[PDB]
């Protein structure tokens, strides 16, 4: 659809899921934008129903959960390979919207891949030492 | 060295190394822009000292050469990984920008791994079949 959507639908799910509820105040203060920026959004948010405080519809919803799944399962993929902690957020905050669900299945496969065998992660640390 | 600068010279890098030189038609073609937006970003490219007959300077040539790198190593990664083909470019354009040096490196890290020992790639594949 839309990253800029994406991302405003992954903060307000996450908000709602953090308090129970996502003020304007709190989407623009999290997004790092001007709340009357937010307010476009959320009408258009609504033209396109996934939501109508505010509150999502389920197929705002489905796309959250999606979003934090992604998100999360890319936290997971960088840290798995060895990238420093610290960058970990600002890489996946940037690549998350637009990868295929293709690429994020695969990836998905990847981290899968390393969680049942750690002589795998040993291997791959090894490398890096190289 | 923003986003779209750092994708500009990766394209008048490509251009140079395929043809021998950059014109702007060949660019803004390659980018799908018009040609006006092509010469505002060169030459904010020159006053960046990344050019100058479109021609890199050694500055220039560094980064445009990384970026090649960068480009064809996601391309790999993703390929290994099982994404379809037909699906690996247009992520990587999308990601290759957002990903600090760390995360790449670890990720060419990742691509020896499977590189060294077909067994891996194997393995991989076999949890895809999961
Ligand atoms: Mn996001
Ligand atoms: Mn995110
Ligand atoms: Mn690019
Ligand atoms: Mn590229």
């Amino acid at each position: 659809t839309t990253p800029s959507m994406e991302d405003y639908i992954e903060q307000i799910y996450m908000l709602i899921e953090e308090k129970g509820y996502a003020r304007v105040s709190d989407i623009a203060e999290a997004l790092a934008v001007h709340p009357s920026s937010v307010t476009k959004m959320v009408q258009k948010l609504d033209k396109d129903e996934y939501l109508i405080g505010l509150v999502l519809t389920s197929k705002g919803k489905k796309i959250g959960k999606r979003l934090v799944y992604r998100h999360e399962l890319l936290e997971q993929f960088l840290r798995i390979i060895g990238v420093d902690e610290e960058k970990i957020y600002n890489d996946v905050e940037g690549i998350e919207h637009h990868l295929s669900w293709n690429s994020i299945d695969r990836i998905g496969d990847l981290v899968q891949y390393f969680e049942e065998d750690d002589a795998r992660k040993k291997d791959l640390k090894s490398i890096q030492k190289k």
